[PDB]
């Protein structure tokens, strides 16, 4: 495959300036691995539905375990909420976004 990033570099909250650019990821899988299989959430706005609405308390304390922080919990809420901004017409991102809030809040 043959992938990199930057899992050692952080700021403070004032990055109003960037480029088009996904968040981060944990050093086990990747974005099509961060989320089926880990947050339950498909892959296609509804996934992400089936998984947010009715969360549990057990589906936060497992994402942990699999080789991740509040930190990655963050960033990928913040950047899908971004995008509602732009086009509104972006269900996956919306319910996406929800998702993390919710596993955040139970953290």
């Amino acid at each position: 495959g043959t992938d990199f990033g930057t899992t050692n570099n952080f700021v403070s909250p004032n990055l109003q300036l960037k480029q088009n650019v996904l968040p981060p990821t944990p050093k086990n899988i990747p974005l099509p691995a961060f989320g089926q299989r880990i947050i339950g959430w498909g892959t296609g706005a509804e996934g992400a539905r089936q998984r947010l609405e009715n969360i549990q308390p057990a589906d936060v304390s497992m994402i942990k375990k699999q080789g991740t922080t509040l930190e990655m919990i963050t960033a990928w809420q913040d950047f899908y909420e971004q995008e509602q901004q732009r086009n509104e017409n972006n269900p996956t991102a919306k319910y996406r976004a929800r998702l993390m809030k919710k596993i955040a809040d139970l953290w």
